[PDB]
Formats: C-alpha cells, structure tokens, sequence
DNA sequence: GAAGATATCTTC
DNA sequence: GAAGATATCTTC
C-alpha cells in the first residue's frame, strides 16, 4: 500500500544513508550536533523526499504547511478523495544506551483535536489517518572534530552525533498513551516502550475514537485530572459513571 | 578583540556561504525547509566552527553543553580566567519582507537568571558576558525542487528556503526589551526593531544589572504584572517607590 | 500585548 | 509522575 511502501522506503533510506552535516552551495560542510533540537530537524528533512517519492507514485498530492506551526508536516490525499486526507508527522527521541525504552510527545491535546480548524493545514475532520514517523537515535558525545568545517571528499572523516538510528511508521492512536508528553506545552504522551512495540503497534486504546476522546477531555494539570481521570482505567470508569 | 574578530568572521562566512541542505556521508543531499525550526538549527550549526576558530585564535577554550537544555550554546573562557567566562547563544528570527522589524526571544527569565545553577553549563556568576549571535532571514516558499534529493554535483540546482540572511553580534542586555518574548515558556523579549538597531545596540536598559533585575522580578502574567510593573518605565517607578 | 501554539527534554 | 525547561512562533 502507500503505507507499507512508505515504511519500506523509510527503512531502506535509513539503512543506506547516515546524515553527517549541512552543506553550503559553495561546497563547504558543517557537521551536526547530537541533540534532538538538531536531529529531529535533520530527520524531518531526511524524510521529506522519501514521503514525497512514495506518495507521488501512489497518486497522492503532498502538501506541507505554508504557515509555520501548523500540523501536519505532510498532508497526503488522492485528488479524487479530498475528505480522505492522511496526516504524516515526524517525531524524534533519543536513547542514552542502544536498546532502551523510548517515548514521544504526540502533538497538542488542546489544539486541533479540540478545534477542527486550529493549528492545522486542513480541517481535522478531513483526515482519515494520522501517521507518525518516529526516529530514535542513540546519543553520542560530541568530539573536537565537530567544531571544524569540511570538504566534500572528507565526508567519512566527518563524525556523526548519533549511533543506531531506527525508524517506524505507525498510527498516532495506536501508539498513544494515557500520560501527558509535555506539561506547559500540553502534548499527548505516547506509550513508554521499546522500539518494537511502536513497530508492532502495542497501543492501549481500543480505537482511534477512544484515543481522541481521552485526550479531548484530559485536564491540563494533575489537580484537575485527579478529580476526573489520569490514566486509561480511570477514563473508562469515568465514561461508565456517565462522564461526570 | 575576540568580539570584533568574531563579528567580522561571522559577517564574512555568511557572505561567502549559503547553506542549502543536509549531506549524508554517502553524498546524498536532502534540501532545507522554510521555517525557523529548520533555519535556526541550520544557522546554529553554521556558526559552530566560526566561533570555535575565532575563540582558539584568541586562546579561549570553547564548551558546548554536554546536557541538552543547558544554556549557553557556547561557553568560551581563557584558562587563566575561569571566572570571566563568556556565554554565546545563537538565535534566529524571520521577516516576511526583506527589511522589516524583528524581535527575538532571549531565553528564559525564570531559569539561570533566577537560580545561579539552573539549565546552565557553569554557574551564572562565572559569566562576565552574554552574547547573542542573531540571524534574520526573509521567508521564501517553494517546492518546485525541494522535495527531491540532490547529489554533490547538483548543489547548484538546490533551492535555498530563504532570502537576505543578516547576522549580528550583541550583548543580550543591550538588545533586551521589557516585554515577554513568550508566555507559557517565559522568555525574555528583545527590543522590537530593525536589523540596524540590534547591530547598533539601541537598547533600553541602563546596565546589565538593570536588565537582570527587571527580568528577575518580572511576573509571569499580566494580572500579576499590572500590580507591579510591565515595562522599563513602570519598573523604574517600582524601584523608586522602594521595590513595591 | 498576552497567552498559548510548533517539538522534545530535563528538572522537581 | 508532574511540571517546567530548551527555542520560536502564532493565535487570541
């Protein structure tokens, strides 16, 4: 499908290429940093051409936000299906040691999921799928060699600020958890699990609708949540007790 | 001085080079996006090797954070002078037009400026200077070639996601304003001005200490601030009335 | 201007 | 766990 094609394209691309720096048109190379502020951006840019290749070959139009801070990174839709859009968002996190638990922030829980037109390229109801391309890299301490510029034929001399980058595509609802991903920035937290649970889709919500509802009624602070619900069990009991 | 040499070196690199993408060790090129989450990271890395070079020419050890959200981007210091460290931060903003007013977020007003050791590589009292390397770009839109990947002999075809980047170096207190630069994430706001005034140093505070005192006592919300002070003027009257 | 969005992590 | 930090922007 588009999806299985996308993931194979993703793994493939990830297996064959290791990003090492930013190149200037004049040919000069600036190495990278080993922090997520850098790598999430790098990984976002690394994905762009892959998603578009695969998308294109499946008859889908690829549209990026024109304005800043509008979900999603990538809006996909067959021209014949304007109301069957697929939102693709790229998220990154790190691991201190290769093979340890990860967790992602899954976007706002007080923005577009609460306001059909807020911070989004197309009204939310126009999307049928919300996919997450999650990159995970193992941190690598910066070396002195990073503080230098490089030439095109010194690429492998350039040090990488990561090790073990693994990628996955999964449905946002299937990887969502019941714990906030951020505090002041009110993000949905994903499940706290190892890379494979994200691939295999080891979620905790029964459907995409349960996901959306839990998050639509999640209170911003623990004080407010402790008198309503704070985890999937208490949500269900809250639904049961009549919402409440 | 380290500073005039830094500013000049910055000017010149920015003048001789245009960042146009990320490069993989294998030579494949993914072009850049047009938002600041990309360009800030890009201008940030661009600056790394320039700052390092000038600091070493001037006999200064350069230190980046080991830790992730620890100011400053660069801690420069002469071995001989451990308590006379200089903090350097790279910040980016954009203009829809080519020469319009700009403003920067100058970092938190509730972290290291309030707790000597919070979110900072070295205690705040070991820094005798806090510099800002500011980048401004005019946003340009495209895609007629941004969603493809290029090869090294193709750097020329790549579209650059910006126009008119300008860079300046200035003491944070000298460009600090009196209005928050962010709400929930509590950032210091710079002055709202033209590129020239930042270069110039057309600030509003009397001294770095007035800058720090204003910001250390700034209430997080307007409700709290309307009963105290909300601008340099009211703050001064507040100092006068006996810090009350 | 004020508050809260964009994404992700560390601190408390 | 919660809350608040990292940086910058848009929305209100």
């Amino acid at each position: 499908s588009l999806r299985s094609d996308l993931i194979n394209a993703l793994y493939d691309e990830n297996q064959k290429y290791d990003v090492c720096g930013i190149i200037s048109a004049e040919g000069k190379i600036y190495p990278l940093g080993s922090d997520t502020k850098v790598l999430s951006t790098i990984f976002e840019l690394f994905s762009r051409p892959i998603i578009n290749k695969i998308a294109e070959k499946h008859g889908y139009i690829v549209e990026e936000p024109k304005q800043q801070n509008h979900y999603p990174d990538f809006t996909l839709y067959k021209p014949s299906e304007p109301n069957k859009k697929i939102a693709i968002d790229i998220k990154t996190t790190y691991t201190n040691k290769e093979n340890e638990k990860i967790k992602f922030t899954l976007g706002g829980y007080t923005s577009f999921i609460r306001n059909n037109t807020k911070n989004i390229v197309y009204p939310f109801d126009q999307y049928i799928a919300h996919w997450i391309i999650g990159y995970v890299y193992t941190r690598v301490a910066t070396r002195k060699s990073s503080l230098k510029t490089y030439n095109i034929n010194e690429l492998n001399e350039i040090p990488k600020p990561y090790k073990g980058v693994k990628v996955f595509l999964q449905d946002k609802w299937v990887i969502a958890g019941d714990l906030a991903g951020s505090g002041n920035t009110t993000n949905i937290g994903s499940i706290h699990a190892h890379y494979k649970d994200f691939v295999e889709g080891k979620g905790i919500f029964d459907s995409e609708d349960e996901f959306l509802d839990y998050w639509r009624n999640y209170e911003r602070t623990s004080q407010l949540r402790n008198d309503k619900y704070n985890n999937i069990s208490e949500y269900r009991n809250w639904i049961y007790r009549g919402r409440k």
